[PDB]
């Protein structure tokens, strides 16, 4: 029985990435409603599936410490290209320090909240895992979504490894979710109505869009074109589209709007629609408001306010 | 006879009957002094003493048990509450109604409630005497809880029957209608600290006796539907739409009734993003905010308000 | 050069004003966006410049302790009666905070809740000049920065006074000094940006068009409405900066500066929307707080501002 590593337990299996806590705070990012695959299995030691490998992540004030679980290879530390993966996943080329400052210069309200909530950045997620994760997110909470994605992976995705009493499965491919008994199984796993959307969307991306290459096209396509493309999918509206756009298709300006963004905007910015009334048009107006205020990284600024308003 | 004291748990161990009441179904320190009834006081820590009908009680609680004692009088032999007297509490605290059934329903329709409710479990509605509630709430307009608590005592002393003394506290029942309808009622009331409202107390009392006849009518309104009752009470002088909604929710078993004022309006706007679908507070806009909370929360909307009110306070 | 005093270090050089902690809390007043010239060099020991003298201040539950530095100029000694009377007026200690809080609480339920943990928040009576130019540097700016801007502005144009430890102190510049031809370039080199334009222009404008620093004293006598209009005619002085000066230097307690932050508080905590289709709306919000709080509405605002920054 292999067990979840800690930094003091076999430090001969950890590689480091020079990362200030001001740049990245794992405890405000990993289980804060972006990915649902990260668990604090032991204190300050976050374990989760990236691609087809398990990771455990921990950090000091100066460094990001990480180790990978590949029975397969000989027990060893993360390779160079595997460290490059984490660097990209956390989008560390981008300075959060400078973005925080740029947003603070125009938003008095962000200045106060951001003081207490440093190191909140956007993960760069796999489009497929991101799409189905957020189809599961409708009228749902982070704990229930975490449960539905785990069961989904254990039932459809391949087994990678077991660490303690935790079995880790990779995210299933479209074809595994598109099958004739997929909806019926996903309903047994407790997804309710979200079971129809998951199977249906898996089918639509294969037959009607030409499989996962389509999601890579959207990643390169402009924001507005990708958003409209996503909205053609079963169970994917403006909100889920903007979530995927922001977190998986490199559209930092994407601002997902629901009744909770409405609440923040109204209470904290005194925002009202300059129309009639939450409608599709007014939700779009709210998204424009924040883009006009914070600029082309409005979505990353939203991740800081959301992550804060969750504590 | 013997000098009687306020009973605590250690003081009177054989003089306490217990009703199994989960602290999650009733937190006494969030109901008894939260602007519902003004007649309950924490004479010793965790111990609540006050009048029900024409008998003084003391109450306190653990996690599973609601502990209660009765001061019948110096006259009657010193005994523990009878079975019929432990029903009177059960009906007063409307403990038939399940708070976990309701807290869960409100949480399922209202995201905001869920974050508030977690730290304020056990908030329910007392089934008050329609008479007591009405005359307590006519003097409520534009006054805080502490001021009305005094008003209702000095009122109860002057016009109410002396029941018993416990320590240095003289407990009186709530006056009957006749007592308040007397010609000099306004003078004593005006002297006591009550404003022009003294006339409205005397008037509404004299008016209740003039047409209705007395407390028979207030039981007709308790069985009558919300529509008829709210309008009926709004005929009485000093009785607006708010005081009518308070009395309706707290005495006449109208769980749906939502009393609206500037503070409700404040919460509605800040926590729910509410603006009137009409003019830019008003009678119709207040009635709209009432409809809004009914249409969101259900037929126990007044009870939901009570949680947030007692949370805000 | 010399050292920063503590009350326990050299007790001889400290005079004392009777003033309960409830009537004044230095830690909520001295670095809360009124004055940018006081720093807490030692815990409960705030040092800064008034007129052309350096002070350190500390307090107990009933005593405001103070000590003054006239430079190496004269012999070391404790504050005079005059200097104590100067310090009395600066904190406007004639005005009962207990009574104002009582009134505000009686007419505003929100204030009653917020005030509880933020007693002793009163308003300084600043020199018009120091105030005008400190709040010209305030546009699109936060306290920490404005402190720096004003310090560098003072170091560069300020009459030198004394050094206490590492810190060297400077008096506030006069108009003549700030209305100099190469004054903007210097202020731009000290990182004031566009504000440098406004400082020089206003400094020059007052001297020539309005007739010396006398003009600013004439507004302390003048009513709020005339005072506020007069200030808006100055470069880089709009409705908000004018109201700031009026409230904190011109003895108009009813003055309520309105910006986007006051808007958000007003909307969230009072449910305020304009009855309009912003200048006219800014003015309406000012009248709202005057109508709610009364003739010391600016002081009430100061309690909420100093609360909503902790
Ligand atoms: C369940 C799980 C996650 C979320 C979520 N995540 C945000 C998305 C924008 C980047 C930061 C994370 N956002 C929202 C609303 C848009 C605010 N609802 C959720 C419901
Ligand atoms: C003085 C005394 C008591 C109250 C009061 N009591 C509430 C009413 C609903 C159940 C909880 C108690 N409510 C209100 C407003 C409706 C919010 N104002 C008062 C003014
Ligand atoms: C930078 C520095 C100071 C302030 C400031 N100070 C207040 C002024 C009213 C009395 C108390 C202090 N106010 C405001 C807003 C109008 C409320 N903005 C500032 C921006
Ligand atoms: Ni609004």
């Amino acid at each position: 029985h292999m067990r979840h590593r800690t930094l003091s337990s076999s430090p001969a299996l950890w590689a480091s990435i020079p990362c200030p806590r001001s740049e990245l705070r794992l405890d405000l990012v990993l289980a804060s409603g972006q990915s649902f695959r990260w668990k604090e299995q032991s204190p300050a030691h976050w374990s989760g599936v990236l691609a087809d490998q398990v990771w455990t992540l921990t950090q000091t004030e100066d460094q990001l410490y990480c180790t990978v679980y590949r029975d397969d290879s000989q027990v060893s530390r993360p390779t160079l290209e595997e460290l490059e993966t984490l660097h990209k996943y956390f989008q560390l080329d981008v300075s959060l320090a400078q973005l925080y400052s740029h947003w603070a210069s125009v938003d008095s309200h962000f200045q106060r909240v951001a003081q207490k909530f440093q190191g909140v950045r956007l993960l760069r997620q796999d489009p497929t895992e991101c799409l189905f994760s957020f189809i599961c997110s409708s009228n749902n909470n982070i704990a229930r979504i975490t449960g539905m994605v785990e069961r989904l992976c254990q039932a459809f995705g391949p087994r990678l490894i077991q660490l303690d009493d935790v079995t880790y499965h990779g995210f299933p491919n479209l074809h595994a979710l598109a099958g004739p008994e997929a909806e019926t199984h996903l309903r047994k796993l407790g997804l309710g109505y979200r079971a129809r959307y998951v199977r249906a969307s898996a089918k639509a991306i294969l037959e009607e869009q030409g499989g996962p290459a389509w999601l890579q096209q959207l990643r390169v396509a402009p924001y507005e074109e990708a958003h409209k493309a996503l909205c053609t999918l079963p169970g994917v509206g403006a909100k889920v589209a903007d979530c995927i756009c922001l977190m998986a298709l490199d559209k930092p300006q994407a601002v997902p709007v629901d009744v909770h963004v409405w609440q923040i905007a109204h209470r904290d910015y005194g925002w009202h629609p300059k129309t009639s009334q939450p409608s599709p048009l007014a939700n779009k107006e709210l998204g424009n408001f924040f883009r006009n205020l914070w600029g082309p990284y409005a979505g990353w600024a939203q991740a800081v306010l959301f992550s804060a308003d969750l504590r």
